[PDB]
């Protein structure tokens, strides 16, 4: 009862997906909480660390941790998703996981789940869907792409500014569309660094005292936190509840890229209100798409202020059950809508 | 250069490939293309011996596991089959890790039918094992049992009990009866001091709901109470099992069972799958309702992820560990 759990990170080839330093940072969390369940459980469990390779034997830190596993040194290894094992295609996966699993390794996947010989053709069918998925977006991506549509597909920006607690950065993309090397000019979203003028220092420090004040009282009132604001000298981008609760509804601030909804005149034609936002999913685990910048509030304090926020505005507060179950809910409606 | 090489012949099940191959016909196949590879390989100065036929009886598979187990220790480095639907065991696709885990020991497979394939042409044959699966899954549509919302199952699980119920069907205009089973709560008379099994499922969650109490406990205080097991003590193990079933919550669920090495499941749970609506996600409720109301049971598997992981989560660790548990689900 000794797991042996070494992980493996690599930069995507392009063809969604997260940095290796955000690969790194999952796989570490999950040897962590792997850890602990097995400790619990009586047995033994040792994170040997990263296999990460270089930004550039083509996979010679790859062939480590392979190699480690076919000696039977590690019995684990963890990945950002399965992906990851693939060398040009998703399909061509197959037969390294396959071994891999057939040699008593279990792959843990952030993304995807806990695999083992016992469920290896769970394993199969998920690269499959993962091949026809991709198949699919090289469809949309082979297509005439304006201006919104490429700055999407290479994970940029669209919108015309930053919204609160974020600042945009420019970065260039080196593209080859239809066998010509062109360069694309994109903007990503970082937490702002503009210097405010009261006692918060950088933007990300107001929105994190918010909810530190509402967290922790029994302020503690989103009003009262705008006349504190206008009292104290907090600077409003140049203080309305609604603004204030408009931005903690964002889920950019826990960092999962999202849509912002507008609201729409009766004609169809969007205003600039903003109605509310849909968090970007994976679409095959429906998993929130990551920011590259990182929350600003973490997830798990993010998913409280949500709870907060829905039992203010229902007028009495969930229980822990009922949080989980009106999270689920609102997963649901996303996805019907 | 050294070749060692067994062929393996098996009758087909009644699963889509050659059938009218008869074992005879496999060996006879096997044994010409073996003679062939043999004088090819000595032409080019190599050395091959052909070892013999590794033929299963017409009945789990003891000669291909022996022909695999020479492979793993290196006896073997080639496997001659009259075509690679040989190598699975129940539909056609199995046969993947297999084949994948016999290339990547260095095993050379020969396809009397279909060719020939190494390490270095994995994919050629990862790429025809899947033209095949989309091949009998179209000749299935073509053309037997109840699995249209009805328990398929012998025993109704811990809190429940089977009902019958007439579902009236048309098929091609033919008005069809089917009698399927449904899930009701269990109102078998207990011994002890609960009355129906559901009484004992909410009375474990009073028991141990943190308001502001273990299982191991609840075991022992239920051996002491005289509640009954179903009928030989009350494990802990089991206790968890059936608090993890959605349906209990409600939540009709496929039971996820622990497989052997093989791929053949055994008749341990290892968990369970929520059914969802393919649109919503929202999961399919069973008509009898729930024994303990969903917001209750989302905070009961946020206890026992607790007491797993050795320490309570917060509010926001629950709801985003029941988010993570979804999103492998949809997945899967």
């Amino acid at each position: 009862m000794d797991t042996y759990a070494g992980a493996y990170d690599r930069q995507s080839r392009e063809r969604s997906a997260a940095s290796p330093a955000t690969q790194r940072s999952a796989n570490e969390d999950k040897a962590a909480d792997l850890q602990r369940e097995v400790e619990r459980d009586g047995g033994r469990f040792r994170f040997v660390g990263h296999f990460s390779e270089a930004p550039g034997a083509e996979r010679p830190e790859f062939e480590r941790i392979l190699n480690e596993c076919r000696a039977g040194r590690l019995n684990m290894i963890i990945v950002y998703d399965v992906s990851r094992f693939s060398r040009l295609k998703v399909m061509d996966a197959i037969p390294i996981v396959s071994e891999l699993l057939a040699l008593g390794v279990t792959i843990v996947s952030t993304q995807e789940g806990v695999f083992r010989q016992g469920n290896v053709m769970d394993l199969i069918h998920l690269i499959m869907r993962l091949d026809a998925s991709h198949k699919e977006s090289s469809l949309k991506s082979a297509k005439i792409l304006d201006t919104k549509n490429l700055q999407r597909e290479l994970g940029g920006y669209v919108g015309g500014k930053a919204p609160y607690g974020f600042e945009l950065v420019s970065e260039t993309k080196e593209i080859t569309r239809n066998g010509r090397m062109v360069n694309v000019v994109i903007n990503k979203l970082a937490h702002s660094t503009t210097p405010l003028t009261g006692p918060f220092e950088f933007e990300p420090d107001v929105i994190r005292w918010w909810w530190r004040e509402i967290k922790t009282h029994k302020p503690g009132s989103i009003t009262g936190l705008c006349k504190r604001m206008d009292a104290d000298a907090v600077p409003t981008r140049g203080w309305d509840p609604a603004t204030v609760m408009r931005i903690l509804r964002d889920p950019r601030i826990a960092g999962f890229a999202a849509e912002v909804i507008y609201k729409k005149k009766p004609d169809g034609t969007p205003t600039t209100k903003i109605e509310g936002y849909r968090i970007q999913r994976d679409p095959i685990t429906l998993r929130p798409v990551e920011l590259d910048c990182g929350p600003i509030i973490e997830p798990a304090e993010w998913y409280e202020l949500q709870a907060w926020l829905d039992g203010r505005g229902r007028g009495k507060g969930l229980s822990r059950g009922q949080a989980i179950l009106s999270a689920m809910d609102k997963l649901y409606c996303e996805c019907g809508a």
